[PDB]
């Protein structure tokens, strides 16, 4: 169909969608709006945020919801309700992890922000990176359902965004996560997209 | 099929699951841990948080992922992929709304917290409540897919928690949302549950 993605000129929450559409070998317009273009676009987005993926004229939003839908379209979802649960559960956990990082990163009060630095690095980050690595090992190198799913694509696609905010390489000391990253980035459709895409830090 | 729910002695993020199980005419152990016991429970949860739902022994977590699953079990999901996407998008949007509220409410610094009050009350709350009201009206009194779905159970179940944090009845002046609440709370299984459940401010 006709796909048009609208998002920031970075990877972040748009990248999982770009990863998935690529893997599905679907052509899509990759519209990246300029900084001064946003006040113009915001009012026409369903809840004033992006990513927004137009699918045959119809607006869709929410990076996770879209990723799940596209996952089912391209054969990357569970075989049954329970596998889809396992996928959904771990991705919402990725979101919790992102929220913990973003809570420091986007904090506008320097005093309060600095207060969150130590806890993030000393408790939160080590905890999740470990738990996630355990989960990956337990599924034989995947995040859920003992196989490659749209969660692996979502996770790896936003990883640079997570690293940038956390100011560290989150999977460097986590071998199963590191291998999952290498694996997903190693898939041809992704490898091909990654060599094409604009380089950004997020 | 056995069910055992583990969560705080409040409504909040556990309530959606209690609502759906009730609606599905399923008995379940509603375990509510005491404050002093949490330090020892935490490590036994998949990622150190509740709600956790044991489904025939198998642990599940993440309020939204669990609700999507149960919703499909009890005939409260989409007829196809597009409809389930529609439901998914509106629920993740509710999560965004909750995060904006929670950002103020859990701000431990009275200085940063106060900066967040006015924007929350003047911009965020009116924005989301009006938008959700439009959607519910445009869907004939439901949050998605023109029919009752698990989105409606999720929204109404957490609404008190949202009201407590926002320090106001958020739907008091949104008639389509107010009618949705009364509709869900009206349901026999819910009404029975609401009468039976321990009462809390959130």
């Amino acid at each position: 169909p006709s796909y048009k993605l609208t998002y920031c000129p970075v990877k972040a929450l748009g990248e999982p969608i770009r990863f998935l559409l690529s893997y599905g070998e679907k052509d899509f317009e990759d519209y990246r709006f300029q900084e001064g273009d946003w006040p113009n676009l915001k009012p026409s987005m369903p809840f004033g945020k992006t990513p927004v993926l137009e699918i045959d004229g119809k607006q869709t939003h929410q990076s996770v919801a879209i990723s799940r839908y596209l996952g089912k379209q391209f054969g990357l979802s569970g075989k049954d309700d329970w596998e889809n649960l396992e996928i959904d559960m771990i991705v919402d956990t990725i979101s919790d992890f992102r929220a913990a990082i973003a809570n420091y990163h986007y904090d506008a009060d320097e005093n309060s922000k600095q207060k969150k630095w130590d806890p993030l690095k000393k408790e939160t980050i080590p905890y999740y990176t470990k738990k996630f690595d355990e989960v990956v090992k337990a599924n034989g190198g995947y995040l859920a359902a003992g196989k490659l799913t749209w969660a692996d694509f979502y996770f790896v696609a936003i990883l640079d965004y997570l690293n940038h905010m956390a100011k560290e390489d989150l999977v460097a000391n986590q071998p199963n996560l590191k291998a999952l990253r290498e694996k997903v980035l190693g898939l041809p459709a992704i490898k091909a997209w990654v060599a094409k895409r604009p380089p950004t830090d997020l």
